[PDB]
């Protein structure tokens, strides 16, 4: 149970995301922060590039929501299901979303803003689940969204690094 050895999530070299998440516990820049710490968490672990927007749909639509998606990935603030994103497909080709029934903070005041941010941005354009005992995919049950360590480990860095990585030679198509 971990990254898919032989199936890279995104292949392009320029991904983009949409900051559709937000909360009183995090103003635009704060929720956008987790979208920036998450996005950057994997944008830095890999050489891939990333852009942003707020219309149509980027590569990782980061949006806030709860038990009310329609008939699938049902959230539940009042439940371990803190957040999640989608996989490579049609529009769900990268889309994260933060629970909207509890709260998200960069520090340890609400939940784990960028923690679950790189968790979902890491989910679609990052990896599956690396040794997050230190990484970002398993800190949630603790504190590390901004306090004084807030960052990914070498195992999630490994999974995402397995996502993108250094170029072999062909600099362009
Ligand atoms: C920062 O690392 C983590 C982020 C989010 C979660 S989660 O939201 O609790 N959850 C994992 C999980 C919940 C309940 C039982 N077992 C695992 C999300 C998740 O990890 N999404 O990528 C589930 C609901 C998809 C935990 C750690
Ligand atoms: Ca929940
Ligand atoms: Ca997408
Ligand atoms: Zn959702
Ligand atoms: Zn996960």
């Amino acid at each position: 149970f971990r990254t898919f050895p032989g199936i890279p999530k995104w292949r392009k070299t320029h991904l983009t995301y949409r900051i559709v998440n937000y909360t009183p516990d995090l103003p635009k820049d704060a929720v956008d922060s987790a979208v920036e710490k998450a996005l950057k968490v994997w944008e830095e672990v890999t050489p891939l590039t990333f852009s942003r927007l707020y219309e149509g749909e980027a590569d990782i639509m980061i949006s806030f929501a709860v038990r009310e998606h329609g008939d699938f990935y049902p959230f539940d603030g009042p439940g371990n299901v803190l957040a999640h994103a989608y996989a490579p497909g049609p529009g769900i080709n990268g889309d994260a979303h933060f629970d909207d029934d509890e709260q998200w903070t960069k520090d340890t005041t609400g939940t784990n803003l960028f923690l679950v941010a790189a968790h979902e941005i890491g989910h679609s354009l990052g990896l599956f689940h690396s040794a997050n005992t230190e990484a970002l995919m398993y800190p949630l049950y603790h504190s590390l969204t901004d306090l004084t360590r807030f960052r990914l480990s070498q195992d999630d860095i490994n999974g995402i690094q397995s996502l993108y990585g250094p170029p072999p030679d062909s600099p362009e198509t």
